[PDB]
């Protein structure tokens, strides 16, 4: 589980989205594992706008942060889940690192600020949904 909270925006994995985050929808899409929601309060989160290829990562199944080196967001596939059929993912990073299937959301940050949460993983791969291309975040 985990969230980004920037200025009135909540942006989840779209498979852990709540009710609440649905009936206060701003924009989703199923292809990147991406929902954003509005919030009353203001965010304690801002967006790197940046192409960093290393950062940081929360890995809820281990309580730590571990450094990274990941791809370029792209597409990948993805087999089928409880959530989805088998699809490629848009806007995807993938990385050598431990994940569990409740790491999702966990916050990938560079020096520059949040780079994306964490989306998929398996057999020492954990794969990070971008957010740094969606400028209306704080705009
Ligand atoms: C951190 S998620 C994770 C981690 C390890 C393993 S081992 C086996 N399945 C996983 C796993 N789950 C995972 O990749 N998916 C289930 C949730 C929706 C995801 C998506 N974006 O389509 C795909
Ligand atoms: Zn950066």
């Amino acid at each position: 589980s985990g969230a980004i909270y920037v200025g009135n925006y909540r942006v989840v994995n779209r498979h852990l989205a709540t009710h609440n985050d649905w009936a206060n929808l701003v924009w989703e899409d199923s292809s990147r594992d991406l929902l954003v929601s509005s919030t009353t309060a203001q965010g304690c989160d801002t967006i790197a706008r940046c192409d960093c290829q290393t950062g940081v990562y929360y890995c809820s199944s281990r309580r730590k942060h571990y450094p990274v080196s990941f791809s370029k967001p792209s597409l990948i596939f993805v087999e089928a889940s409880e959530y989805y059929p088998a699809r490629y993912q848009s806007h995807l990073m993938l990385a050598v690192g431990h994940s569990e299937p409740g790491d999702c959301g966990g916050i990938l940050r560079c020096q520059h600020g949040v780079v994306g949460i964490v989306s998929t993983g398996g057999n020492g791969l954990v794969g990070f949904a971008d957010v740094r291309d969606l400028l209306w975040l704080d705009e």
